[PDB]
């Protein structure tokens, strides 16, 4: 993912592409949640705007994607008009690397590696001004410091190969470890963790990030190229029109597989099982289309789901984000083989609750109650100013879920089923930790996100949602 340049101005991007690039050379950069794709064509530079309001990356004059990496993979392998993406123009900046610590002292580094690190835990820090230091833990346990010289724009450890960036140096010494005079192997197994905080410390960490949040978010984004898993099933011709956005697809390994279909390609839904890994599970899905309503109810039936979380209005800015897949209050409707009764609707301030009864037609004893929590007050763009509303909603949802024996995964959807959907699920996972363990437990916001993003692509879209998750968790701790 070297083609993303986090601290480059438009003019710097142009000059870099004109002096170090060729035609088909490209880079991506941040602007507010806006990004630019800069490409060289006919010895000139075209800047393509990519917007993200919270739901997806919307490439102007192109399509919608779950991640910038999936956007770059799509155009490199394929469509882009006023433009070919051929050569990634590599960024040499280490700011968004998990191993980079910038201004950090030797003793501070050793203390961090002693308290937080294990065998193979490493970091890169500033030194000899201009130079760098590789501090690595092995194991009795020990910390070893290796001097990184910066010489005429290249990096080296005293001899051998001179590297164009700290990243190339680290990737080379990761695969080819340094061996010490007395036989110690300086294995670079994993970067030092800096984001795992204790829940009681939330407020302090949030004061630090508010000075921050952007840097911590971009380092998480720099890990998305590890999550380019296969999405073949959504790509099939017969599944294309089952997707709200042609390129926003489920991963094959965690997709919900629909069984007992009408006897051609009856097993597909744009949905992924989200299993927290470190008690409830989730199904993150898109808002139904007219042609997927029946599939949606087939999923809820098969997965034994007793609770649905809807985090969008049906219509936002005159565009359908989700079709009404539930009957009118007191009405009964059939969706293929599935029968659904809207028993009662209860209107709260931030949401509506719909009590539904789902059963299979021809078998009356298959009936079960599905509780639909329709969160109605999320802003059209951005995130709520206060997390209180989202928090009371999740507490109601949790308690409903817990009150039902053998209830299947909680169904969560918005429009694409990645941004608001990811935000609510990650808030829910983190608050579940704090509910059963209290203030005395470790929480790691970007690690939980990366774990959820490995199950459905693009979970948690913006820096605004990222910060909102931290505000929600801090608020939940504050009100215990």
């Amino acid at each position: 993912r070297r083609w993303f340049h986090p601290n480059i101005t438009g003019v710097e991007a142009e000059n870099l592409l004109l002096t170090r690039g060729v035609d088909g050379s490209f880079l991506a950069r941040p602007s507010p949640g806006d990004f630019t794709l800069s490409v060289r064509r006919n010895g000139a530079v075209t800047h393509i705007k990519i917007q993200n309001t919270g739901d997806y990356y919307d490439l102007y004059g192109g399509e919608k994607f779950a991640t910038l990496a999936e956007l770059v993979q799509y155009y490199m392998e394929h469509q882009l008009k006023e433009i070919e993406l051929k050569y990634p123009l590599n960024c040499a900046d280490p700011t968004s690397e998990r191993w980079f610590h910038g201004h950090l002292s030797g003793k501070e580094a050793e203390k961090l590696l002693t308290e937080k690190g294990k065998h193979g835990s490493f970091l890169v820090r500033e030194s000899h001004p201009g130079d760098f230091v590789l501090s690595v833990r092995t194991g009795k346990s020990k910390v070893t410091h290796v001097m990184i010289r910066c010489q005429e724009l290249k990096y080296d450890v005293g001899g051998g190969e001179r590297f164009d960036s700290l990243t190339d140096l680290v990737e080379h010494y990761k695969k080819n470890p340094m061996v010490e005079t007395l036989g110690t192997v300086l294995q670079l197994k994993q970067p030092l963790n800096t984001t795992r905080i204790n829940a009681a410390e939330i407020e302090s960490r949030v004061r630090e990030l508010s000075k921050g949040f952007w840097e911590e978010f971009e380092t998480l984004q720099q890990q998305e190229c590890k999550l380019l898993y296969s999405r073949k099933e959504g790509q099939r011709q017969e599944n294309k029109n089952k997707n709200r956005y042609k390129n926003i697809l489920p991963f094959d390994h965690t997709r919900v597989v629909l069984h007992d279909g009408d006897p051609p390609v009856s097993d597909y839904i744009n949905a992924n099982i989200i299993m927290p890994e470190f008690k409830k599970s989730y199904i993150a899905t898109q808002g139904c289309l007219q042609n997927t309503v029946n599939d949606f109810w087939r999923m809820v039936f098969q997965e034994n789901s007793r609770v649905i979380v809807m985090t969008t209005k049906e219509v936002e800015r005159g565009k359908s984000k989700c079709v009404k897949y539930w009957p009118d209050e007191y009405a009964l409707k059939e969706y293929g083989v599935m029968r659904v009764r809207n028993v009662k609707e209860s209107a709260a301030h931030d949401y509506t609750l719909r009590e539904l009864k789902l059963s299979k037609v021809g078998q009356g004893n298959t009936e079960r109650t599905v509780w639909q929590y329709h969160f109605r007050t999320w802003p059209d763009h951005g995130v709520p100013s206060d997390p209180g509303g989202v928090l009371d909603f999740l507490e109601e949802v949790h308690h409903k879920q817990e009150s039902i024996m053998d209830a299947g995964p909680v169904v969560v959807h918005c429009s694409a089923g990645i941004g608001r959907t990811g935000t609510f699920i990650v808030i829910d996972i983190l608050i579940d930790i704090i509910r059963e363990k209290g203030v005395d437990c470790d929480i790691d916001v970007p690690k939980t996100i990366q774990m959820v993003r490995s199950q459905r692509p693009g979970m948690v879209q913006t820096e605004a949602q990222y910060r909102f998750i931290y505000m929600a968790v801090q608020h939940y701790i504050e009100t215990l």
